[PDB]
């Protein structure tokens, strides 16, 4: 419908860990938002599969954080391996954006595609080889004029889609906020 090479994808990961070498994705969320940040269309939000021995390597931050999110209860209960993540998201992203052309765009989502590389490299390579991280801003704007920061806040839940849409709420703060273009 929308469809359009300006177009963003915005994607969000919850994980059993830091490390992606170590770790599994336990969740993930996309976006498709036009090039004003207007939402066009939500993907599929997939809770992914991971055995106990999986889940098992999760400090008490990761357990704690997922297991009253409802993830945990999630995860055990699907039926989704990261592969059938990928192909229900791929089969998504391609109704809106082209192949290649968004960056990739998050909250410090230099992470999240580290995740990508190593367990989806299928959907990494979807993307632009660019990066729109929203934590730049946040970043910049705290050392430029940090008062601006006191406007807006966060809920956190550690929900993909819910935190991908924050992210998003995040940037159309800043444009209004610190942005004059
Ligand atoms: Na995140």
């Amino acid at each position: 419908m929308s469809f359009s090479d300006q177009n963003l994808i915005w994607i969000d990961l919850e994980m059993t860990g830091l490390d992606p070498e170590m770790h599994k994705i336990i969740e993930m969320a996309t976006i498709v938002t036009d090039s004003e940040l207007n939402i066009l269309a939500e993907g599929p939000v997939i809770a992914i599969h991971q055995p106990e021995s999986e889940l098992a390597k999760m400090d008490e931050w990761c357990t704690t954080t997922h297991t009253a999110s409802g993830l945990v209860a999630r995860v055990r209960q699907s039926q989704v391996s990261e592969e059938e993540a990928i192909d229900q998201t791929l089969a998504f992203l391609k109704q809106w954006v082209p192949e290649g052309k968004s960056p990739i765009c998050g909250n410090s989502i230099g992470q999240d595609r580290r995740f990508l590389y190593k367990h989806m490299p299928r959907l990494e390579a979807y993307f632009h080889y660019r990066y729109i991280d929203v934590s730049t801003i946040k970043e910049l704007t705290r050392r430029w004029q940090p008062e601006v920061l006191k406007e807006f806040s966060k809920t956190g839940s550690h929900l993909a889609l819910d935190d991908i849409r924050e992210s998003i709420a995040e940037l159309q703060f800043y444009r209004k906020a610190v942005f004059k273009i």
